[PDB]
């Protein structure tokens, strides 16, 4: 049964080896998908675009202030009629 | 003696349970990872934000038109 | 010595399964928190409602233009 | 007898390699997962979006003021 012990040893090694293979197959599979996850996340970061968008809306507002000034100037003139 | 065979049978069972848990865990985590990337894709609104700005720009151009119109009425 | 060694291997293999379950259980907990956090970054409704307001703004501009 | 001990000794060595690979992978994936959640937090722009909308609403409110002012000139131009 000395050979028996050897076959049982080789079978144990093979299985353990396959286990290590499944563990390595997974960890890199999940890590890769995780790298694609973080990347897709970066895409959803529209911080700069929004801040720019607000500053243009602000220029807009400052242009309506201007329009009002001109508006009330016409008002004065037609009032001094 | 053959107490080794029964011992080997037990070792096979436990190791098989291990492999099952490994495959189950990785299979579950991966399915939730595909759900994560897909949900993130939804959070991308680059097109929407851009159309919004282009609308603000058109609106600004319309402001300039009124401004010219106003001064025009002034000259009158 | 075969059984005592078998008892030793069983302990280590049992510890192995525990670490596997711990790792998988922890990572999933952080992914459910991750997916939930990702869901928060969806602003489709807000972005669109904002645009509809700008459309009213333009509509009012066109109204002013005709008034003049 | 001895050949059994070395066989057992190998199992200890190999299983230790197994535990190490397990710990390395889990530690690595989690660290990259915490990087994921933090990056996701960056993508939340609710506050900015909200202030953005409130400014456009003020913009509309000011337009209504202009409409009222513009009519005033029409009432006075209507004098004639």
């Amino acid at each position: 049964l000395a050979e028996n012990s050897m076959i049982e040893a080789e079978e144990v090694r093979g299985t353990l080896g396959d286990i290590s293979a499944r563990i390595e197959a997974g960890f890199e599979s999940l890590s890769a998908l995780q790298v694609e996850t973080i990347q897709t996340a970066q895409r959803c970061d529209h911080s700069d675009s929004i801040r720019i968008l607000g500053e243009n809306i602000k220029i807009l507002d400052r242009s309506m202030k201007t329009m009002m000034e001109t508006m009330k100037l016409m008002m004065e003139k037609v009032d001094l009629l």
